[PDB]
């Protein structure tokens, strides 16, 4: 075709939301990589962007990485972070339902 559009940022997941939800069970925590979408096209080109985020003590991310640690008591929590973009305002919801635990791992 040709070129000449604006920007266009993404600022989403990948597949239709802005939103996950987790209910594992027994015991499941781990490391894990996630289908979410963070850069701005123009030109010919997609400069990719950085996000940040904090809630919990126990999630940890690192850009293309997650993490959600193993319960401290056997309570039921939901685990709840927030995100934003470097440029930009991308915001997801994280949400963790575990059962709890109190177990020396």
């Amino acid at each position: 075709g040709h070129m000449g559009s604006p920007v266009s940022y993404y600022f989403s997941y990948a597949d239709g939301g802005t939103s996950h939800t987790e209910y594992p069970d027994d015991s499941s925590a781990g490391s894990f990589i996630l289908d979410i979408t963070s850069y701005k096209k123009t030109g010919n080109s997609t400069k990719a962007l950085s996000w940040n985020a904090s809630g919990d003590s126990w999630i940890h991310v690192n850009g293309s990485s997650v993490s959600y640690d193993e319960n401290p008591a056997k309570e039921r929590r939901t685990g709840l972070v927030t995100l934003k973009q470097d440029e930009s305002g991308k915001t997801l919801s994280l949400k963790i339902v575990q059962p709890g635990k109190t177990s020396i791992d």
